[PDB]
RNA sequence: GGCCAGUCUGGCGUUUGGUGACAGCGCCAAGUUCUUCGGAAUUGGGAAAUCCUACUGGCC
């Protein structure tokens, strides 16, 4: 389906590959950016193609929220979101 | 399959650049060429091409 914001992601290609992100702004059907609030915090979010990325099937509501009631998110947010996705799984 | 734009010796490491193939950086190796023997240059296949294998991005 479409990349949503907060969406965790699998990074297959790239340097940045086998790491797990988030993603925080859909520029199009085949752009993202993503961050993970540590190595790639978002005032330096990564582009990436989305045919580059593996979609997790885990959404993290407070990345979400952020944006909406704020239009921005932290990097200790994205942190937690990260990390509490990784506990669970 | 067609069209357009790109990438290149191998291994390990990599908070850097790139959507990416990759590049850059550190280390160990390999091929090629040159050498005044101290070293120097270079890296897919090709003498080379609007050429070709593989691979990457885009359009169909
Ligand atoms: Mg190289
Ligand atoms: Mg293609």
């Amino acid at each position: 389906p479409s990349p949503e914001i907060g969406q965790i992601v699998k990074i297959v290609k790239g340097r940045d590959r086998d790491q797990f992100s988030v993603i925080i702004k859909r520029v199009d059907d085949r752009f993202v950016y993503i961050a993970d609030g540590d190595k790639r915090k978002v005032d330096r979010a990564k582009r990436k193609n989305m045919n580059h990325l593996k979609l997790i099937d885990h959404i993290s509501p407070e990345v979400r929220h952020s944006f909406e009631e704020t239009g921005k998110v932290t990097n200790g947010k994205l942190r937690f979101a990260l990390k509490k996705f990784l506990e669970e799984h």
